[PDB]
């Protein structure tokens, strides 16, 4: 009283007033807006606790619950979603600007086989997809020794998210990937558990991870694409024009604050982190295609090849 029709609380938004909460708040206020309070949005960020949650399963369940997630984790269960978090996908896929990159992403989400994964994500688990022009920037290597090539990061610990698109893609690179709680890499690298890690300029800022790490390395090898998820069942006991502006509203913020951090906030950080004393490998130093080369393995290795070839053909349109 005199509240909502339908609430959703939509989780796993990263840090308290970053970027990614500010855009999930301005999203969740304009559905608000223009559903005329019928639909409320609570958004919460992501806790650092390392506490078990079942996120796929109260999805499944039909509880009015979303999440900001990514395809490594899709991609258990619609298997060649997973493709879109292997290294250098965006690549393969030719974008190489921030705005290209999302161009690509629209091609991919009017391509029959990304149609073909989103309904049988739908049909098969009850995940719908709302949108993933959700996107955190490009990864590099953060380390205590330069990485040029491949060869440099032989016997490496690097640490990466857990999911096999990251620990293989990694892997492939020429790393031994390691597992590590994000807000305990710090401590894995002040006692010598971790090498290294592989993140954005934020993260890297942040965490004040230029304390005991020297080397920013850009490899750009990842791309982080995130998939914003809710119950499909939900989704669908609201009415079509809500669930219309609900979609509508977040591929436009999503797109909004993608190329706010690519073009300008990734680019303040990296000076944050000069003037913190890091030492940036330019990526003009660096093999890339080299690191291009070794990424197909990964792609082999979990079976994606066939995924990203077919993403390939349907989007080399005009």
């Amino acid at each position: 009283v005199f509240g909502a029709k339908y609430t959703l609380r939509f989780g796993h938004v990263l840090a308290p007033g970053e970027p990614y909460h500010q855009a999930f708040l301005k999203w969740a206020k304009a559905v608000e807006e223009k559903t005329n309070g019928d639909v409320r949005i609570e958004v919460f960020p992501s806790s650092q606790l390392g506490v078990e949650e079942d996120i796929i399963e109260q999805i499944r369940m039909g509880a009015p619950v979303g999440w900001n997630t990514d395809s490594a984790r899709l991609g258990m269960y619609v298997k060649d979603i997973g493709v879109m978090n292997l290294a250098y996908f965006i690549d393969f896929m030719g974008a190489k600007t921030p705005e290209e990159a999302i161009e690509v992403l629209k091609k991919i989400k009017q391509s029959p086989t990304m149609q073909k994964w989103l309904k049988e994500l739908e049909q098969r688990f009850g995940i719908k997809v709302l949108s993933f022009y959700w996107v955190q920037g490009y990864r590099h290597f953060v380390t205590n020794k330069p990485i040029r090539k491949p060869e440099d990061l032989n016997g490496l610990r690097i640490r990466t998210p857990g999911a096999p698109a990251w620990q293989e893609s990694i892997r492939s690179l020429g790393a031994i990937p390691v597992a590590v709680n994000f807000g305990e890499i710090y401590t894995a690298v002040q006692t010598r558990a971790v090498d290294g890690a592989e993140l954005t300029y934020a993260n890297v800022y942040n965490g004040g991870l230029y304390e005991v790490l020297k080397y920013m390395s850009e490899t750009g090898h990842f791309l982080l694409i995130n998939f914003e998820i809710v119950s499909a069942d939900w989704f669908n006991s609201l009415p079509k024009e809500y669930q219309k502006i609900i979609e509508e509203e977040m591929d436009k913020a999503g797109i909004e604050v993608s190329l706010k951090i690519m073009k300008e906030l990734e680019e303040e950080y990296k000076q944050k982190c000069i003037e913190k004393g890091m030492a940036v490998i330019p990526a003009s130093e660096i093999d890339k295609e080299a690191f291009m080369e070794k990424a197909k393995q990964a792609y082999k290795n979990l079976g994606l090849e066939n995924a990203l070839n077919q993403l390939i053909k349907e989007v080399k349109g005009e």
